């Protein structure tokens, strides 16, 4: 689906990313694109986009595409986009706009985006991979909920089964977990934690709903995949989340090995890129 | 009197993730029991800045020591009896921002306490570089809540504005163009703010119009995305919100100079600025 108001604009200000459509030719610069990685802290993801480089043998450091000021930053290495999306769903959907048009403006076509993040983990030890095999809200549903003009819109989630087959195949000649995820806009009350500043339920119902939510097959919660999983369905690309767990949920609410845990997505879906011709 | 969250005294070490320390890290009542006022807005840089014009005005040396862990999420800095911390873009990344801070002044034992958001936003009906002192923030539907989903059951909490305190900057302005009015927050720069330019758009020109035209006529002034959040959440913990945005586009002419943009920015720094020298914020020393 394409929308037509976009070819009346004399010109598209990318506010997000500090450049415009008068800035370059978006063809030139981006044509060659089938790949978006993508987390929640600009560090993490150029520390991956100059851990890719490496793997394709690019000398030059790493280059900000987007403006020094802008929010997010934005790299290249050969057929892979890189950047930061923030935390939360609206932060994303902001990144999954202006990616997705730029990725139109280029002419690319079915990319596939991945997410390479943190996130809860329900019955699985700290550490674990999690490859959601559906992304869901709160209420269990494959659901991104909206307000457009005043009315509810909701709009399905979907993961490249495909690629998590890959990946789960892929990862057993490199633990590694398929599962769902559940999204939500609340890291504290709405992941039944118990040490936010506010809390309006017990432990009781706190562990009905997180052993519900593990016995209906969710191995991990975070805060943005409903966003992308929703996103890329409709602008004709695909998506998927490769996020470690970092707690059990089942066990406790608080949390070096932690920046160790940040390693595994990378070293999976690197070697993923690598074999899928995302380098030369 | 506010409620207290009771499972708090059952953690012997409590963790703030996103802040980067602990409640071992410092004794919170003599590092932040004169905290009055928290400043927050979207950017690190914004509010670090911010808080150093404020140390000058304090007459207090250079530098601003960031007290959040160096690698952490957000920073966090104090100016006498002020704390400043940055929150991101939207409504998750604000109500952590929000946890985490009334949590420190729990354990601080700081009461009252006023935040202040120094946002940008888009404008409604008022022009560029306009100042909109928030009476009121609402959501997509007009409505004075934040709704959220605990535990998968619907839940509304209901936003609040110090009038006081915008009546109070209102009024300072006038001796310092400032406008009181309503505020909607949304959780999409683009289709939920009725914006044609996003990826996707599945509404008119005409609907678009008409929606932004309705929310004029309900007094909204301004839009922004994380208004709704902080309202709602110090209404819950016994604390005081107001929002001192400027608009930097008005959206009822278009939805599209970066140094008259560097100079709209700074317009909510010097009038809260005003207001905390004069409402023990700072010591002028």
């Amino acid at each position: 689906i394409v929308n037509s108001h976009l070819s009346e604009l004399d010109e598209d200000v990318f506010h997000h990313f500090g450049f415009t459509t008068k800035s370059f030719d978006f063809k030139e610069k981006f044509g060659d694109v089938k790949f978006v990685c993508v987390c929640g802290s600009s560090g993490r993801i150029h520390n991956f986009a100059i851990s890719m480089a490496k793997l394709a043998g690019l000398a030059l450091p790493v280059e900000n595409i987007a403006g020094s000021h802008a929010r997010f930053v934005l790299y290249k290495v050969d057929h892979i986009l890189f950047a930061d999306h923030g935390i939360g769903i609206p932060s994303t959907l902001i990144l999954m706009h202006e990616v997705t048009k730029l990725l139109y403006y280029a002419g690319c076509k079915d990319v596939l985006f991945i997410r390479l993040g943190t996130s809860d983990g329900l019955g699985v030890k700290p550490g674990t991979i999690v490859l959601s095999d559906r992304c869901v809200n709160t209420k269990l549903e494959p659901y991104n909920e909206l307000c457009i003009l005043g009315k509810p819109v909701r709009r399905q989630t979907k993961v490249d089964s495909n690629a998590v087959n890959e990946l789960k195949k892929l990862s057993e000649n490199l633990s590694v977990v398929v599962g769902g995820t559940i999204t939500a806009n609340d890291f504290y009350e709405e992941l039944g934690r118990l040490n936010g500043s506010i809390c309006t339920f017990s432990k009781e119902e706190k562990l009905a709903f997180l052993q519900s939510v593990y016995d209906h097959g969710i191995r991990n919660m975070e805060m943005e995949g409903a966003a992308i999983t929703s996103h890329c369905y409709l602008t004709g690309h695909r998506a998927i989340l490769v996020c470690v767990t970092v707690v059990n949920r089942l066990e406790t609410d608080e949390v070096d090995e932690f920046k160790l845990f940040e390693q595994l997505p990378g070293q999976l879906v690197g070697e993923y890129l690598k074999r899928n011709n995302g380098i030369i």
